[PDB]
């Protein structure tokens, strides 16, 4: 397994998945499913696009990715026609949480409420919201607990200092 | 009713195979924009399996009579207007097999031959089948495989013989 198993859609083309085998995004196998609007739905494509694995959830991914040549049901031409989408990662086996890394100064951080179950949008914000009120900048994130699909009871994230000793702490994502 | 067509797949080397989208009875190219024609019975089934996941695909035969296919597409799938070209499909069966209902227009009659010792290719039970109608002065109206006994390997045929109806000649000479 040299990639992460991960379904990508886009609605109005056929879905894409992530070759496990290479790690390049290959097209719907039978040319026809388009985009799916329940998790319950995701999570099913994610299970019928890797029979070899136990998918037990899904989760989106935290940054956009760009993919080209897109397929439409019908078309014979997938036109390499560039699209910037929020992928979602297909969860394998017994959960276990995101490892994350943590840059020099920066703090590991976790939330979590045994009555909630919320989604990923609102994880992210809560963390994004904890690591701007004390000042600071939130560099990544993961979700803990789930209690659904694509459904978590907490979330875990890294803060960091807007500088160190002087020197300003930068780096570039997700837009 | 919500039936759907026939699964089956189409080849031409040099170009990306082509496959029956069952819900609207058109042609598509491959969906990874990558396979090519096959060489092997093998390599059919798998490929059928590969393009019909939701399908019990449990062996292949070549259709009866070739089909004029549009628009075939090279690696990527980015050049995709050409030529039509005339191929015989590959039926992908599907689950467990039962013979084809063959319709016998008038004056036409229904024969099968089975030979349980045996375990022939469907080109071998064409001929039979078409040698049999002429044996008997008539012609090979249609057919189908019977007993299958391997990857697109059968024990038997069905057919249709009908009345020739083709104008014959002599020769007038010195």
């Amino acid at each position: 397994l040299l990639a992460e198993p991960q379904i990508a859609m886009f609605c109005g083309r056929l879905n894409m998945h992530m070759n496990v085998q290479n790690g390049k995004w290959d097209s719907d196998p039978s040319g026809t499913k388009t985009c799916i609007d329940t998790k319950e739905g995701i999570l099913q494509y994610c299970q019928e696009v890797y029979p070899e694995l136990q998918i037990t959830n899904v989760v989106e991914a935290n940054q956009p990715v760009t993919i080209q040549n897109w397929c439409k049901r019908g078309r014979k031409q997938c036109k390499t026609h560039p699209h910037f989408v929020i992928p979602y990662r297909c969860l394998v086996g017994e959960f276990v949480s995101d490892a994350l890394l943590v840059p020099d100064k920066c703090k590991f951080l976790h939330q979590e409420r045994m009555d909630v179950c919320e989604t990923h949008l609102h994880w992210h914000t809560v963390a994004k919201e904890t690591c701007s009120e004390k000042s600071t900048n939130l560099h990544d994130y993961g979700m803990l607990l789930p209690c659904g699909i694509d459904k978590f009871r907490g979330v875990e994230f890294v803060c960091c200092p807007l500088a160190i000793e002087g020197r300003k702490l930068a780096a570039a994502l997700e837009h």
